[PDB]
């Protein structure tokens, strides 16, 4: 009615706050983030392809302004668009620019194929003062600007290009808008011009206008930009009286796409990483991040939370006595243990089947936390200068509510799981002392602290019986019955 | 101090691999398959009505092209589009033709109004070797070609109809565009033509333009169609002089629009199911699919997994002694038993009140997990031949962003439920185990095993007034008392 | 050996069915409601701004029709538009009309900025007898109707305006369709007329429509209104030859744009609230609701359930007897507590550190139950009056999307929430019943039904020091000890 075995879990001096379905803070042992906040100052140009468009946005690349030749054959998982980008040629535009832009990025090539054209009558390559290399007058390399003979004569152009190759046909062109009338004559004779260009089953028509526009690099006319997809056994029809902007040949078109494009003034860099967001690229295996909404390749997914932490070890509770509401901070090399009082004198030696019961069921939830992958490329904007109405209303609708959907799982994904990490420590505690209570059955008796009164002689080889299963009651049940009730 | 009475669980042989928020498998006795995987080779024309348009493309079917007479009259809940589907008319192009698609398909039904329109000195009916009908030259039946008198004459159109009815018109009208300037004048004298449509709140002007297109058909020219809602209330004016192609009337249009349209081969069967995808009709009541995010009707949800396991049973350890140990394959008529060994031999027999306790907490799950039916028909686009830029792209960002969290959803709600199944089920052989002890009070004692080793000696029908709950313990406790401690 | 203390929990005549994992409905002691299903019938004014449309909507507030004169200078987090708004000028379209709409709420202020257009020859000032202010001919007021001279010249116009100031400027302008070519050549001499408005990088070009069209307060003719935004640093350039209906000036644009447009009938009130739906403010502190999916500022999220309860209590078992058989509505000072039968008679205390212990584990759940905020302004219009096909079907199939994911997410959580409330009511009410019967050892039994027979003369300061954590067991061990067992 002496000797001592009590029952316990290890603690520390202190360990991390969590969250559960019940505290708003609980501590805990050990803890790890899920947040990712951390980001790399450059992008890494691997195991994915990035083009940097550099002093070139990916539509004067398609175009062929000077300054772009470096694209010239590119291909990329992800260009890299620059936001101090300049124009350097003609003044244009593009009706439905983001649209062709969306398609360049996802395409994922530069690969045109050059294709004689031959017009008719009219001179062609005309240049310009506001397109030089290297101060002489130039042009978008991949577009033909078709002007009036010397004999004062456009005629009727029409030209055909049929496909029967095994990929589809990216053609752009463009429609000059002149200053004045005079401008009009002097460049195409007819008044007004048009242009139609059509395959079998859509057109485009377009009708120049002519007026006056703000001065850029001299020029107030304008080219607007349109473009044509030809499918394999379809074919294209370039018809003009005027004001065409003629494509040099076509880009081919990959059967899958599969490409994008950042925008982003972060520097090219030597790391490896194929998470790349508009503030660098990201080096890590948690499965949320609060960097970037614009995140491209093989993300954590995108929350508004600056941190979240994942419980992965017990309840910590700090300072004869087990757990009943002390920790053993000397309890180092297991999760819980032993701790005897017996003649030759004191002990603490941990249990490993608890200690290995509960750190499977924990290191359980490490395994599948970090597994699905959410690997992402062509995506939508998410950025705007200036706002645009109800499209642009719609993209950012859509990323709030994605952000928010996910930022509620990741919230309740934790709580979750440090709710059921806190029950299955303290399931593990209470199994390790029925385990014991079991083995004893009636020569000893619960003191309630976690602790077992012995009620017979058991010397260090009798506590280690005790310890590693193979204590028999019968042996010491005389001796302890004998000792308990008289 | 001889006999025993054991507390245990079933077992089988062979148990189901589920996962839970703690282990990536644990084996239960039985489990359930959250995912359909499986579908039909065909559509099911019950309990929805289901349009097949053969030959025939719903814009086709509206416009009344030759081979799609089967549809005068239709009303659908979905429309089959069969990508077979060739034109068999005029060539053609509809400026925002996917809306006009999504407006006939949403709607439901094909219910044409007549209506007469006293053209002026024009010649009408039009007919052409582009649109033939059984042999004949001929035109799109629900539109009226107008071209120049016999005397040369073209005069300007004017022609008004009133909405005094109760329901919105839909009226479909188009442009012809001719391949040259002597087309245009041969056809409708004036040169250029032109179209305004108009509304109290709404007008459409549309210019033709002439040039060479592709020969299809037989044609260089080409038809431009547009449509134009007309409200109770309000009245629909056509102006023209030259290029017109009128309507013969109008559809009618359903207040209420709750019909939809899918593109597929599929056949349609003899068969009876309310969920229809691009694959075939699915005949099912889980709660998830991985056959196809292109689904309508009352379907489950689609998700990413292949499998889903949802436990509908305990932990399954195969292999007298109790639940510590194992459970028992000999259990063959309950989930939870008594186990014993007396003087006259052994047994096994269920125990009902913790069995029908643990059923009813697991099959509750099992009624609210196909929980309401997601009844969805007119949706969005998922699947397109080729990239279009900035609304293709959000429209698969918007169903990929769904995808994502709702295969997440799946995904943690099985674990979380399989987790609660299995506290519940060890939960339930605790109560049972405890519920045993507080019977036997002080005439028996922990085997730890499961067991029970009773002081005193107790025949089948004592046994079975432990198993029943009509032990009375004070019967017995001084034999007991007496075996235990001397 | 016949005192009895019995351990038990509180209970009421009529508790609350609520959901769990386990059960389609747990009677608990109590619950709350998580949907709020009702709201003010108006909308409230404080604490955010807003500016009352009435009889003009936003569009013909922008414009300056007659009767809104009230929103010159207006600012606004909400402007509520009516929908009985009435036209009261030249009958108009705006091509991009939601798109405008969405600007122009979106940016929360009129603040026009008057400029000088020193327009050459033409007439200005424009009037109609479709535009009267207060009784006279008039138009709108931030537009100028130019006009040909009296000598029957309309000179090209070309006037620029430069952006040197800090904000980006809102330029509206329109374009005039007439009725007759007489019409056109009567108001601006030339025929056809033209307009072309640009900036360095964008360009609008405009050809007049002339045609008859219903006609709507005296006219056939009509207006379409277009826009413009130059940047700081750019500039505009305004070209014509006719047909030009004139800016006066610009709107400033504020850089942050967080402002939006509710549509409703509801009247303004004068209570306070920050959450608006179109069927009034609601007045709340639950995190979900289902009054509209239409909600503006700090709002619950709108989801299909009418009623999702959170058990704030444990199970309700209504009805010597301890715990298991059922709990104590007598108990009306705690959760849980002690029940004694003495020789001194009966009694019933509170136990408050069990009771305290449950309660911080279910309080602590809702005051984080309802938590971030829901403040959003700007968003997508979710309700239509007529189908408009691709983009509109889009915006209905991402709010769907979204409602479905949020009703999801609410009844999972309120079920999850309430499996733990009741696990933790019944996790401390057994940990309640384990510490008494490890303070009383070998001086008492478990009766089985939540009570102890303490085995020895025990008074009510006996019963007491078991009540206080006092009671020490060797005091009383061999008097028990004794009736125990002899
Ligand atoms: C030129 O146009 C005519 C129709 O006027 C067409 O038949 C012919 O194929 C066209 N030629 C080319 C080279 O496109
Ligand atoms: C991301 O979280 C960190 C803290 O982990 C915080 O300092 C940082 O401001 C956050 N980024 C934001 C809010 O954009
Ligand atoms: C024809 O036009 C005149 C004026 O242009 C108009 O008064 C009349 O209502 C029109 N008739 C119809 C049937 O639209
Ligand atoms: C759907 O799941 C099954 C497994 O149950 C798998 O064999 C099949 O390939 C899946 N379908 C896909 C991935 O399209
Ligand atoms: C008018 O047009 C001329 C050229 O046509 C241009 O140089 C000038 O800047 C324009 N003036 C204004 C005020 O826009
Ligand atoms: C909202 O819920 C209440 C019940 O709480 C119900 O009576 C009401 O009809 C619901 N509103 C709807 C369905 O629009």
């Amino acid at each position: 009615g002496n000797p001592v075995i009590c029952m316990g879990h290890h603690a520390v001096a202190n360990g991390t706050m969590v969250k559960t379905l019940a505290d708003d803070q609980v501590e805990v042992v050990t803890a790890q983030e899920l947040v990712e906040s951390q980001n790399l100052p450059e992008l890494c140009p691997s195991p994915l392809r990035l083009v940097d468009g550099q002093t070139c946005d990916i539509i004067n690349g398609a175009l062929g302004s000077p300054g772009c030749d470096h694209l010239n054959g590119a291909e990329w998982d992800v260009f890299i668009e620059r936001p101090n980008a300049v124009d350097t040629c003609y003044p244009f535009d593009v009706p439905e620019y983001q649209s062709l832009r969306s398609i360049l990025a996802n395409n994922g090539k530069f690969e045109f194929i050059a294709e004689e054209f031959q017009w008719n009558t009219v001179k062609q390559n005309g240049k310009s003062g506001a397109c030089k290399r290297a101060n002489v007058n130039d042009f978008f390399n991949r577009l033909n600007w078709l002007v009036k003979s010397d004999g004062n004569a456009y005629p009727l152009q029409n030209l055909t290009k049929i496909n029967n190759g095994d990929y589809a046909r990216l053609y752009i062109w463009g429609v000059h808008h002149p200053s004045t009338d005079t401008e009009q004559t002097n460049l195409y004779k007819n008044n007004p011009g048009g242009v139609t260009v059509s395959t079998k089953t859509s057109q485009t028509s377009v009708v120049p206008n002519i007026g006056s526009r703000p001065l850029v690099r001299g020029q107030s006319s304008r080219v607007s930009f349109y473009w044509t997809i030809v499918e394999p056994g379809d074919l294209i029809v370039f018809n003009t009286i005027g004001n065409l902007i003629a494509p040099r040949g076509h880009y081919k078109l990959n059967n899958q796409k599969k490409s994008t494009i950042l925008n982003t003034a972060i520097p090219i860099g030597s790391c490896v990483s194929k998470c790349h967001t508009d503030k660098g690229s990201l080096s890590t295996t948690k499965p949320f991040q609060n960097i970037s909404r614009i995140a491209v390749g093989d993300c954590p997914r995108y929350v508004k939370q600056g941190s979240l932490k994942l419980a992965t070890g017990m309840r910590n509770i700090p300072e004869i006595a087990g757990f009943i509401e002390n920790g053993w901070q000397g309890l180092i090399d297991g999760w819980y243990g032993f701790r005897h009082q017996n003649a030759e004198g004191t002990g603490t030696a941990a249990d490993l089947k608890s200690t290995q019961a509960a750190i499977d069921q924990i290191n359980g939830k490490l395994n599948r936390l970090i597994e699905k992958t959410n690997d992402k490329y062509h995506q939508i904007e998410k950025e705007f200068e200036q706002v645009e109405g109800r499209i642009q209303d719609l993209e950012k609708y859509v990323e709030d509510t994605k952000i928010d959907l996910w930022s509620y799982n990741a919230e309740l994904l934790v709580a979750l799981e440090n709710q059921h990490t806190i029950d299955v420590t303290d399931s593990e505690m209470n199994k390790l002392f029925e385990r014991v209570r079991r083995q004893l059955r009636e020569n000893a008796e619960d003191k309630g602290n976690g602790c077992f009164e012995i009620f017979h002689k058991c010397d260090n080889n009798c506590i280690e019986s005790i310890r590693n299963g193979t204590y028999d009651h019968d042996i010491y049940r005389d001796e302890a019955i004998n000792n308990r009730f008289q």
